[PDB]
């Protein structure tokens, strides 16, 4: 049973996703999070091979939790009379992305380099597992500051990678794309790429670029703060208007601003230590 293999700690937050609380794994001491949803609010559903009915978000997350990955990864879950109990990978010590912008302010670029190039790769992952993630944004992003990991979380608004249309979408607005505005389709490859530009610039500048409607299907970029050219040009080349026009993630990273990435390790020594 969930009670006597994981000691609960103090609620870590609570929203769409449900309810999260800090634990910790009685057995070893891991430190986990242990994730609570009600039935009635679970809106997408899914399958396992053996065909147990289970949340969406527990088939995408056995798909992208082998071996190691930049992604919070499922350890375990349950299932209870009205809801489902998710235990998940916790860093220690961790803070995400938004406080992190929040406190310190528009990063420099050597930081940002590091940790978009870290996203980047953990969702080339997901989407090698044949998931997308559909809310990437500084929320869903942990840091850990001991070992200058970056980590997504959230897959609660995800679907299965698939190449056709996508007219569903319940994930953050202001990261969302001119064409899901205007014609309520996308597709995901870049869908993506342009929440990745939309997350470079906050990370570069400490805001989003848009905040209405008629920004986020307008074509223009302004930088509230300095930022390289190499840099505004792969922001506005994921940014483009045209989905069609915006970079595959192999263009993305061999984009000249995104040469001579740190290590993890070197960016916790640098920046976070
Ligand atoms: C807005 N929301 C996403 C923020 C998040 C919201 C609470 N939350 C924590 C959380 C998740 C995962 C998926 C949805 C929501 C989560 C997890 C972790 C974590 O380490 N593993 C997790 O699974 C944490 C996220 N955070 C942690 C802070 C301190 C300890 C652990 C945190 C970030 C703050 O809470």
């Amino acid at each position: 049973p969930l009670e006597s293999q994981y000691q609960v700690g103090p609620l870590l937050g609570s929203g769409g996703f449900g309810s999260v609380y800090s634990g910790i794994r009685v057995s070893d001491n891991l430190p986990v999070a242990i994730k609570h949803v009600e039935k009635d609010r679970i809106s997408d559903w899914g399958e396992l091979p053996n065909g147990t009915r289970v949340p969406m978000e527990v088939v995408l997350l056995k798909k992208v939790s082998s071996g190691f990955s930049g992604v919070i990864r499922l350890l375990d879950w349950f299932e209870r009379p009205d809801s489902f109990v998710l235990i998940l990978e916790r860093p220690e010590p961790v803070q995400d992305l938004f406080d992190f912008i929040t406190e310190r302010g528009a990063l420099q670029e050597e930081l940002a380099r590091s940790f978009f190039w870290q996203v980047l790769e953990a969702v080339r992952h997901c989407h090698n597992c044949g998931v997308l993630h559909r809310d990437i944004k500084d929320e869903n992003i942990l840091i850990d500051l001991n070992r200058g990991e970056l980590k997504l979380i959230d897959f609660g608004s995800g679907a299965l990678l698939k190449d056709t249309v996508y007219t569903d979408f319940d994930g953050t607005r202001v990261y969302s794309p001119p064409e899901w505005i205007r014609y309520h389709r996308y597709h995901g490859r870049s869908a993506a790429v342009w929440s990745l530009g939309i997350l470079l610039y906050d990370m570069v500048c400490g805001d989003i670029p848009f905040e209405h409607d008629e920004e986020i299907i307008g074509g223009q970029v302004f930088f509230r703060q300095r930022v390289s050219s190499e840099c505004q040009h792969l922001i506005r080349w994921c940014l483009a208007l045209r989905p069609s026009d915006r970079p595959t993630f192999e263009e993305i990273q061999n984009h000249p601003w995104m040469q001579d990435v740190l290590l993890p390790q070197e960016t916790a020594e640098i920046h976070l230590h």
